[PDB]
């Protein structure tokens, strides 16, 4: 229930609130939305518990530079409005105004929550549950575990759980500590003897310079996977001796490379695993966001698993020098290449596998709506498990993307995943669209002179 440190990210995290930088001024927040058939009032009293028993969601972002837990707070509430006797224009009208005052809002730091769950009465006994939380608060296996815990309570609101014995204000001790020397100056002779011939992230299509930007505003476009494809992908993973990262990596690649005409490309790697240091740390609420840089190769006329072996090896290359953050890699390799204030590493894949043994944010109700801002990022490719379904989002600042660029992009995305559970293997990239007959016409230029 005291202040201290932020990590690595949640540092960017706060910097990322800061408009002078290129597609930022924004706080990173997390948005879900669930249609439920649960009491409200029920989950409401569910909740007092959670923020009760996580210490970490009674905690705020001090503009110190630090976060504190606090000693108590006042009491939560879910607030629920009745569009039960609305015209079906009415209650729309109603839902998509609160998903832009949701989503647009910032929470002030070192002011009250850092979340928020509000609900609609669609009908007397259907509701629409949304929660809504700063990404400095806690991180995504943070929020299924809330669920966990508010599920438990909901049907069984007097079976209290055991008391948890470590807190994320443990963690940041220990996060202090970490961060020292030896295993660290390892790692950083590692990142520094690849980084004289380390890639640039790909040169993506851009409708507009970042310079011209300033605070972003973002759309996202979401695919969830049938689970028989998911598995049918899990199993080629294994019969191609790697782990499924790396192959939604190089897919993730081959969508890039074939848009930024690049041979070879740099991919900025969102790792979780918190950091071996407690045996309690999985079952606790906190803020887990790292970062790791790829060394990749896409120049290759080898089939499509002998480059996620060469991913692989490389992500576990990069995995085993940790240490030294991805981030003071970004700030090595700003230095040299005079890359100045610009965003060095934002084609940025997320890898949030094995969701939850049965991700309690389904067990509430059904998924209608998927949104997250993200600062300092072109595009966020977040891959995440749902119970045995696969949820493929990419947040994107579409303030510098053509629709149509985005939209093929994802789609080619999808079109090489189905090809890996097809086939094994995958097909170049091809384009149609209102593309490829304009340039059969362009070259139309036959004529008949001998």
């Amino acid at each position: 229930s005291e202040p201290f440190s932020l990590t690595e990210v949640q540092t960017a995290y706060m910097l990322g609130r800061n408009p002078q930088f290129e597609l930022s001024g924004i706080s990173p927040q997390t948005y879900f939305e669930y249609e439920t058939e649960l009491d409200i009032a029920r989950l409401s009293r569910s909740f007092q518990k959670v923020i009760q028993r996580h210490p970490m969601l009674r905690a705020v972002i001090l503009p110190e530079g630090k976060q504190q837990i606090l000693r108590d707070v006042p009491e939560y509430e879910i607030e629920v409005e009745s569009l039960v006797s609305m015209p079906p224009e009415k209650q729309a009208a109603r839902l998509r105004e609160e998903r832009s005052r949701m989503i647009d809002h910032v929470f002030p730091l070192g002011q009250w929550p850092l979340f928020e769950l509000k609900a609609f009465q669609l009908q007397e006994h259907t509701y629409l549950l949304c929660f809504r939380y700063d990404a400095l608060l806690m991180d995504g296996a943070s929020m299924n575990l809330v669920g966990q815990d508010l599920m438990h309570y909901y049907h069984q609101p007097d079976a209290q759980l055991p008391p948890l014995s470590f807190t994320f204000q443990d963690y940041m001790h220990i996060y202090d500590d970490m961060k020292r020397g030896t295993e660290y100056e390892t790692a950083k002779a590692y990142w520094t003897n690849k980084l004289p011939d380390f890639p640039p992230a790909p040169s993506l299509l851009l409708a507009k310079d970042p310079a011209e930007i300033g605070t972003p505003n973002f759309q996202s476009l979401t695919t969830i996977i049938t689970k028989d494809k998911w598995l049918k992908l899990r199993r080629l993973a294994q019969d191609k001796q790697v782990t499924p990262s790396a192959l939604l990596c190089t897919v993730y690649g081959e969508v890039l490379a074939f848009w930024s005409n690049q041979r070879r490309l740099a991919i900025n790697l969102t790792v979780f695993n918190r950091y071996p240091v407690h045996d309690e740390v999985e079952q606790i609420v906190g803020d887990f966001t790292s970062l790791i840089l790829l060394d990749m190769d896409m120049d290759q006329k080898q089939p499509f698993f002998t480059k996620v072996e060469q991913t692989q090896s490389t992500l576990l290359d990069g995995l085993e020098h940790r240490h030294y953050d991805g981030v003071e890699f970004i700030r090595d390799y700003t230095r040299y290449h005079q890359m100045r204030p610009k965003a060095v590493m934002p084609i940025v894949f997320t890898s949030m596998l094995a969701g939850a043994g049965a991700f309690a944010w389904e067990e509430i109700g059904s998924l209608r709506h998927i949104h997250a801002r993200t600062p300092q990022v072109y595009l966020d490719n977040v891959v995440i498990e749902k119970n045995g379904e696969l949820l493929v989002s990419w947040n994107y600042v579409e303030e510098l993307f053509d629709a149509e660029v985005m939209e093929s992009m994802f789609t080619q995305f999808v079109e090489l995943l189905d090809q890996l559970v097809e086939q094994g293997d995958i097909n170049p990239l091809r384009i149609s669209q209102k593309d490829y007959a304009l340039i059969d016409q362009y070259n139309a230029t036959a004529e008949p002179i001998p």
